[PDB]
């Protein structure tokens, strides 16, 4: 496996989102501008990031812009080690196959770059009613549709045919709601896809943060973390009033939420992960608290690997 | 401006109140009680601090007494940014007109400490029921009364013209349930003053703590910045459950609580801003998060202005 | 006293549990088993420990496995300054006189490592409805038998006149629903108790999490720290919604949660206290935030002992 001090720990991007200072598009933007964005995360001591699909669309530049992109990538001291497909579902209703058609594009940009990972998953939109609430996971928004089921199966093993010639993997994002909404259900999905080239990405803060019942981290873990090869690691506090049946939660640094990550992390080693991980965090200030999350994660790695 | 290495950040030293280790008013203490005080925020880092009104009372003291306390903030490697009187309205029914020759008594001592804020606000004493509460604004305390608004403005013109005067801005912290309570009517208020020595302080944890229905703190900052001189800056987190209607929050440092001040500090200098920044943190450790915060701070700037 | 950097301030060792990575109990383990788990406390920063009764139990272990496990503390770079037994009474109905027995087998051990302190509570196990929960203090388990309050403090004397003639003290730890379960209640306790060899420990933790109310703890540490000869020390937001009547608390680390330990240390202090400390910290990343706290507890001491 990689070492505590080369396993990439990646930047999520999506916090830029993909307006430019100016107004515009970032897609637009000169790569100068790219390069100041990228900038803080280097200054804040990352060596990885994931750009997601949310701030600059690799998928969509020209091959002239993505090599603008990559020059600007390693003038400021980065790399990407995953790329994370966001709110693009390969089976949404309207755009599925265009998602689809830029999920093959990232496989095939991933190992110019030397990433080792395309991570999608079936969240889509948020709803406008999720856009008002103080945090969108207050309110459910989209369901997946169990009709779709087999198409997505399908269509993942495409991806994960294309990622297996490719040298890499695809993983599918845990997500409240979706397919792989539960432990068990992504578990069951993972079988049911049958392919070897295909993980989960146990992004387990998703659940944790939600007003719902259920199960405590430590047994949700220990189901996933045998099919997963990607990590999106956050967390939050969690907390419950059984006098008023209130639930609540925050977003937190690793060290201090509701997960035990040292343990959970030190777990995931035993159990033979050695993916890539990428901090993300929802919120607050995400790239400070990723940034900490780096740091974090580094030091757990360096006692697990000594 | 400042660069980021002389932009003040004052520690607010409210959370020291105004009783002496030994049992009286810390305005009868010997200086070297004040210089024991004052060294417990330079060992945290800090260069600049705002002595606030609720500590040593600096407009009650002789000149001698002044001249004491000059000598120990310098000693202990200090100097002051702005003076922020807290729950000393100038219309309190009361002592408003106390309140009032007290600000100018401020603003002739501020130019030197080198400071260029005196800040006021509308708050007063809390209510006993607020001082029984887990947090005082659990509950609603003072309310302004609508007939003093226009004196309100009166006074603070008055102040504003002396500030000039003296090279120095008056500034008024927003705080609910006052004449300056939400972002529209802090705007509403600083227009009506129409004194070019006047800004707002746009303390918006004072807001986003409370379990009301509150804007998103981007869209509030984004209001008032353009009118704002002299920052308060403080976080809470921020959550609520729908099934329930429980709102919950809870004080932290500036990189964990609700409000992105990566993005809202990087926001106020496209928009302008230049003045000092005060950090407050009631509750918790006041004091070590308060310094946290200054850290944090600094490293935004020094991102921001490179 | 202590000077800051000689005051122990002890990691609790709960968090690793007495189950082996291997599957079998830790008390069978081979002595580089444990030397690992120290391990990971001493790249953390600590100097001491505190291995409670729940993870390697040295009242069950022979002469020769108490002599194995003492080369291997003193090869990672530790010491034991407190033994700390939880969930194991001396009024237990079932155990309570082996717990007894137990209590006297560490007094007899405490000073062969140079710990000071042997620490006794009323706690017993977590009910069945406790463990479904998600902090087993959301719902009341245990709850001491007035009946055995005079046995209580029979055993209590008892064990302090051991700890007196082996120059140490026993300490009684703070805990809701027991004879020692309020601020009040503890200092009755201790009075009765009338042994110059016993004291408090204020885990007042244990108290400010609870979903009731509960005095400030500025009132509450005021009352018991004349009393306290030893302290686990940890700390919790602590909210609570008037409209609904939901309260919440999540673990934080010393320096985020609703206990200002600034104060309160300097309380602790000025009143005399000269006890060690022990970092205790229920769920979360406990060994990550204990470390955290250490750093805290010798920032605090440092300023208040210069
Ligand atoms: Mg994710
Ligand atoms: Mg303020
Ligand atoms: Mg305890």
């Amino acid at each position: 496996m990689y070492s505590a001090h080369t396993w990439p720990i990646a930047a999520n991007m999506l916090g830029f989102g993909n307006r430019a200072p100016d107004g515009g598009h970032i897609k637009d933007a000169p790569a100068g501008v790219w390069a100041k964005q990228l900038r803080q995360v280097r200054e804040l001591g990352f060596d990885h990031i994931d750009p997601t699909d949310a701030w600059v669309p690799l998928a969509a530049l020209s091959d002239s812009r993505i090599e603008e992109f990559r020059t600007v990538l390693a003038d400021e001291g980065l790399a990407i080690s995953s790329i994370s497909m966001t709110r693009s579902s390969i089976v949404d209703v309207e755009n599925g196959e265009k998602n689809l058609a830029d999920a093959h594009r990232l496989i095939d940009l991933a190992p110019s770059f030397g990433a080792t990972i395309v991570n999608t998953g079936f969240m889509q939109a948020l709803t406008p009613e999720q856009e008002k609430q103080i945090w969108f996971w207050l309110v459910q928004g989209h369901v997946d549709d169990p009709a779709l089921r087999d198409l997505a199966i399908e269509r993942v093993r495409e991806l994960g045919d294309h990622a297996r010639t490719n040298g890499i993997q695809l993983s599918l994002e845990m997500y409240e709601d979706t397919y792989i909404g539960t432990p068990d259900d992504a578990v069951a999905f993972i079988k049911d896809v049958d392919h070897d080239a295909v993980g989960l990405n146990p992004d387990l803060g998703n659940l944790v943060r939600l007003h719902r019942p259920m199960p405590h981290p430590s047994e949700m873990y220990a189901k996933v973390l045998p099919y997963s090869n990607f990590w999106h690691i956050k967390n939050y506090s969690r907390d419950f009033d059984p006098a008023t049946g209130a639930y609540s939660s925050a977003p937190l640094p690793l060290k201090y939420g509701y997960v035990n990550y040292r343990q959970i992390i030190r777990l995931a080693l035993e159990l033979g992960y050695t993916g890539p991980f990428c901090c993300e965090h929802y919120g607050s200030d995400s790239l400070g608290v990723c940034a900490e999350n780096r740091e974090y994660i580094l030091q757990v790695l360096t006692s697990a690997l000594a």
